[PDB]
Formats: C-alpha cells, structure tokens, sequence
C-alpha cells in the first residue's frame, strides 16, 4: 500500500523526492551554529502542470535550482506559502517575486518577516487559505503557536499528506531551535492538527525525515 518514492531531482545543493502521488519533498541543508549540518525541507504539491510549493531553500541560489526544475518539467508555479517567518521558509522569496509568482504567509509573518529585515510574504491570510493546484487544492491553515507565534501548516487532502514545517518534528528529533518558540501552546496546536486530520497518512516535518501520523503524536508527547 506504500507509494514508492522516487527521486527526481538531486544536486550538490538540493535534493527532490516524490513521497505520493501529487506531493514531493525538497531538500536543502544549512550549517548551522548549535546542531551541526541541517537538513531543511519544504514540499512540493504537483498536479495538472501546477505546482504550489510550501518554504523556500534558505537561499537564493537553492530556490533558483527549485524553480529551473519546475520549469524544466514545464509546470505552472501557482504559488509559494512561508509557513513561519524564518529563513527556513522564506529566505529564497524574492526568486519567486522575480518570477511574478506571488507568496502566501500568515498574516503576523509578514510583519514579524518585516520586523526581522527579511524577505517579506506579499499576501497574507488569517485563518485557512485554498491554493489551487490544477483541479485540486492545497490548504494553508493557522492553528496555534509552537515552532513559532505564526506557524501554518499545509494539508493536500487527496493525498492526506500534511506538510508540518518546523511545527512539527522527525520521530526521535530533539526539539531544535526554541529561541522563536511557545512551548506551552505547542502541544495544545499539534492535538488540534491531530485531531483535524486523523486520517493523514504522510506527515512531512521542516527537519529530517518524513513518516507517518507518529510525527504529530510523537511531537505532542516531546513538548508535553
Ligand atoms: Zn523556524
Ligand atoms: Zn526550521
């Protein structure tokens, strides 16, 4: 019953992997101070010759090599969406705005975006957010703090794929960066996000590797 992932994409700088039917993971890697050599993802949702994608790279050139695969493949970029305010999400936004391609955050991160002098989502939303994929949709929605006070999540219903972002942790991860953090929220959001989409099948976290439901349960018992 298992979709078979397949790479599409892999260079220096970034790696791709279908991980569904409609629904890919893009990998980037940060060297970071405190936890060594980071794996960064974002996802990609595909369908019909559109594509929206959720986080950039946290660079300029790895959202570049994003985008040149998209475009290779000959698929219309429909949008991005910066599930929080950190670079992880939304350093590589201006290769999209060069593109016309217009970004999607939660409404306070383009404000706390601004506030940290980076680069700023154009569109913001309050609540839930319907992105058009071709003849299906991805959603954008806002259910509490943790990783961050703005944090979203994306759900891709068909596939009942959820990309978590930095909300949501590997199984077995540590808790990471907290600096930006409400840990007290933090699991009070995951059990809503559980108990919105019980019957997900594949969760993506903002940090090493994807897995199943477990990712939302083991995230709720690490920060209870
Ligand atoms: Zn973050
Ligand atoms: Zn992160």
């Amino acid at each position: 019953s298992t979709f078979t992932e397949k790479e599409v994409y892999s260079s220096d700088k970034l790696i791709i992997k279908q991980v569904s039917p409609h629904t890919y993971v893009h990998v980037s890697f940060l060297d970071t101070d405190t936890f060594g050599k980071v794996a960064c993802n974002g996802m990609i949702v595909i369908s019909d010759g559109e594509a929206v994608v959720f986080d950039t790279p946290s660079t300029s050139n790895e959202t570049s090599e994003l985008l040149s695969f998209l475009e290779e493949e000959k698929l219309q970029v429909n949008a991005v969406v910066a599930t929080h305010f950190h670079l992880d999400c939304l350093g590589g936004l201006e290769a999209f705005h060069a593109r016309n391609i217009p970004s999607y955050a939660f409404k306070n991160t383009l404000s706390l975006a601004s506030q940290h002098d980076f680069p700023q989502p154009q569109k913001g939303f309050s609540d839930e957010l319907t992105l058009k994929v071709g003849t299906k949709a991805v959603f954008v929605h806002y259910f509490g703090e943790g990783h961050t006070q703005d944090n979203v999540i994306g759900y891709f219903p068909d596939d009942q794929v959820l990309f978590g972002g930095c909300l949501i942790k590997a199984n077995g991860a540590g808790k990471g960066n907290l600096e930006d953090a409400n840990v007290e929220a933090w699991p009070v959001t995951v059990n809503k996000i559980s108990t919105a989409y019980p019957n997900l099948r594949l969760v993506i976290p903002g940090h090493g590797n994807w897995g199943d439901k477990t990712l939302l349960h083991y995230t709720e018992t690490l920060f209870k």
